[PDB]
């Protein structure tokens, strides 16, 4: 019943979040954002200076040629490359993706 | 596990669903935040959505601050279709991000 809550996030934020199927470290996440969809991964890297770094890796296979073509039009270039940023900038990054898709 | 996903949602979307309780219907306690602004509200389900501001834990200082950037209607109880929940979350996010 934390599942009815999961469905609420999904309606509210237009994003599905799952633990990475291929990964087992508990650090990788499959993310599905869209209303016109963009799939990607988020990796969480800490240690070092003890501040969490977020890696973003775009996932393109589940895209038809037509979806892909649609995204190339409305998404900024950098969303098609692997990125790296502080956890604190993560929401703003989510916001970028949200606007780009709308 | 689901606490991790929840943490993720909080960092990704700046929104936390504290709890859920059914009473009249299905209700959700929500916090949305970003100086930082926090707006508490409720989402009720009866499909339509009922939105009720929850201002009881704001200071007067915060109210004034929230008042200067939030559109009047976010201080009222509103009803609207599920098909528009997301844009609403979006309006709140935009308003708090000033």
């Amino acid at each position: 019943n934390s599942e009815v809550i999961k469905d609420l996030y999904e309606y509210l934020c237009n994003v599905r979040v799952h633990k990475s199927y291929e990964d087992d470290s508990g650090l990788w996440f499959d993310i599905s954002q869209g209303t016109s969809i963009m799939d990607y991964k988020l990796g969480f890297v800490k240690g070092q200076a003890q501040v969490t770094e977020v890696i973003y890796a775009p996932v393109l296979k589940q895209r038809s040629t037509e979806e892909l073509y649609s995204l190339q039009s409305k998404l900024p270039e950098y969303l098609f490359e692997t990125l790296s940023f502080p956890l604190s900038s993560l929401n703003q990054f989510y916001n970028k993706i949200a606007k780009s898709l709308n």
